[PDB]
């Protein structure tokens, strides 16, 4: 049937308190790497990995493209660069398809489509006050929208200024060809076979997250079909997005979507 491990970007976290983007993101990838090995111990191993947003670092590590130390180095480097933007940007989950979302935000230069969740769910990202105005406009149209609280909002033009620093501080990264299959969510073209280098991580933090497209490709018979998707997290937040994407793209197909832990 095929098993996919899905690594979320900003999953739930909560036994000492993790404080600030750097500490929180480090506890997240630490928990992802340790939960992945726990699954392996009970015979369950991934044939393919998909990383969502900041989760693509952990997915690149599990796939063998980067070492655990290299993954932690990307995590710490990126988190330190993003920290001065703490609280400035926000995200919103909209119950709109991607073309309707693009139309809604076309006149907001600082707000972009951040994540393709599923066909009828799209996340936007940008300055928190602009995200609030857009939530109000979506609600005023008798449509649904909700805030997605995050330490620093990636996948929007505020990340452009951090890309030179990323390309510079991660210059000596030595990624390898992955040992396990990985579908990147960084590029609209899923056949852009990516080298998981400095340029890839600088691009990944700014580009939209092509999550629906990566899940649909994994579920498709093209390049082999996978039927079990396991979110490797402390609480399942992407499971309904996985099912909504797969049911829409292959309506007569059977898929199983599950988490690792639950709060
Ligand atoms: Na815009
Ligand atoms: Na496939």
């Amino acid at each position: 049937p095929g098993t996919v491990f899905v690594y979320s970007g900003r999953g739930s976290q909560w036994g000492e308190e993790l404080v600030g983007i750097e500490q929180i993101q480090l506890g997240l990838i630490g928990m992802q790497l340790a939960l992945t090995e726990l699954w392996c111990s009970y015979g369950v191993q991934p044939d393919l990995v998909i990383g969502h947003s900041m989760g693509e670092v952990a997915a690149a590590v599990v796939a063998g493209a980067l070492t655990p130390a290299e993954g932690l180095r990307v995590t710490a480097t990126r988190s330190r660069l993003m920290a001065p933007l703490s609280g400035q940007g926000g995200m919103a989950l909209l119950e709109l398809d991607a073309p309707t979302t693009e139309a809604l935000i076309a006149d907001f230069p600082q707000v972009t489509l951040g994540i393709y969740n599923s066909p009828r769910q799209t996340v936007i990202a940008g300055p928190t006050e602009q995200i609030d105005e857009l939530i109000t406009r979506v609600r005023a149209r008798d449509r649904f929208a909700s805030r997605v609280n995050i330490e620093v909002a990636p996948h929007n033009p505020a990340m452009d200024a951090l890309q030179p620093a990323m390309r510079s501080e991660l210059a000596d990264l030595t990624p390898r060809t992955p040992t396990i299959g990985i579908i990147s969510t960084t590029y609209a073209d899923l056949h852009t076979q990516p080298v998981f280098d400095a340029e890839h991580w600088a691009t990944n933090m700014r580009n939209p997250v092509h999550f629906q497209q990566a899940i649909a490709s994994a579920g498709s018979g093209a390049d082999g079909a996978y039927h079990t998707f396991i979110e490797i997290s402390a609480h399942p937040l992407l499971t309904q997005a996985i099912i909504d994407t797969l049911h829409s793209a292959q309506p007569g197909a059977r898929y199983t979507s599950l988490g690792t832990l639950q709060r």
